[PDB]
């Protein structure tokens, strides 16, 4: 229904602001456009699922996220991607895997400020029937 845009247009520009809030973060500008394949040749090997805040907001604006939940699994994703192909040998590597879990968590304790429950709620509802 109409109704069902209105809170999808919402759903977008909700998630359009938390990621561009992510984005500016110093800290994570290294998640803000994909790994390099001529960069990194091997990150494709390692990695199957590729995922930064670039992607995420392509994502958004072809509607691909119709809740909170499914947009949080991958910021979770851009996190783990990284834990996953960083070794855990040194400072470097220390730096890089503080700075995801760092993305992850701040994504969460946004949501966790300013999502209406209720507002997450409905958008479950109309995928579950969907």
């Amino acid at each position: 229904s109409m109704q069902e845009e209105d809170t999808f247009r919402e759903l977008r520009i909700f998630l359009r602001n938390v990621t561009h809030r992510l984005a500016i973060d110093k800290r994570f500008r290294v998640f803000t456009k994909p790994v390099d394949p001529d960069e990194v040749p091997d990150y494709v090997t390692v990695i199957k699922q590729p995922m930064d805040l670039s992607s995420v907001i392509s994502k958004i604006d072809l509607h691909k996220y119709l809740t909170v939940k499914d947009y949080l699994r991958d910021i979770d994703l851009i996190c783990s991607n990284a834990l996953e192909y960083n070794p855990d040998r040194d400072p470097g590597d220390r730096l890089i895997r503080h700075r995801a879990c760092a993305l992850r968590d701040t994504a969460y304790a946004i949501i966790k400020e300013e999502l209406d429950e209720d507002f997450e709620q409905l958008c479950e509802e109309i995928q579950e029937s969907r």
